[PDB]
């Protein structure tokens, strides 16, 4: 019969092997998304909120963008983002990326006509 | 030429699989029925057991050997969908980084029971 012990394991354990751990996750989408094709993107955020969430980061909090422009806009609210940032030994076309998920503020620019995202000017 | 906005969404936006639908079948959870929720932890057995030592808390059921872990663990909820109808069980799949709270007992102390995640 088989124990309690045993019945938990099977009904909730399932450790991640490394190829599918999360800290890998940066090393496929930073490839995935050909952000590696030519030389290592050094930094990069990803964002999992809806995309209507973030599109509506363009009528939130005006800020100065980093390069000087002010069409630049911060999220009321901290979004889930993963961040990506090349490690010290990532070298092209083998690229390595250190793996972060938070819960921050995003600053966007946004341009056109809808008025939506263009550029990721960071998360704060 | 992709546009702006549809470059901004390449390297951008990752919003939000059958992860559910093959392990609630793999691991039997499926056999005669569908369960309606599960909950998958996956961090090592070792630190899984070794909750049975951290922060002890009331169980939902009143017992006294429920235990929370100090640390989040990465997790998978498992829940039926609207349409899932045996023997043609469905899942929702979604990740989350959360303290987990498991009944122990035994000799060694080990879980038996999940019992949340907060
Ligand atoms: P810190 O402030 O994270 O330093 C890292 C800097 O990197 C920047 N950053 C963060 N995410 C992105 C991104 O997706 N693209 C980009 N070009 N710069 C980014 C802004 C931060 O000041
Ligand atoms: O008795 C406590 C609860 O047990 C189940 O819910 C918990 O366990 C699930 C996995 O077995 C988790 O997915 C869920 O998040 C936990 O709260 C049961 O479904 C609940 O009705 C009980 O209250």
């Amino acid at each position: 019969k088989e124990t309690a012990a045993a019945k938990f394991e099977r009904q909730h354990m399932d450790s991640s092997t490394s190829p599918a751990s999360s800290s890998n996750y940066c090393n496929l989408m930073m490839c995935c998304r050909n952000l590696t094709k030519d030389r290592c993107k050094p930094v990069n955020t990803f964002v999992h909120e809806s995309l209507a969430d973030v599109q509506a980061v363009c009528s939130q909090k005006n800020v100065a963008c980093k390069n000087g422009q002010t069409n630049c806009y911060q999220s009321y609210s901290t979004m889930s983002i993963t961040d990506c940032r090349e490690t010290g030994s990532s070298k092209y076309p083998n690229c390595a990326y250190k793996t972060t998920q938070a819960n921050k503020h995003i600053i966007v620019a946004c341009e056109g006509n809808p008025y939506v995202p263009v550029h990721f000017d960071a998360s704060v």
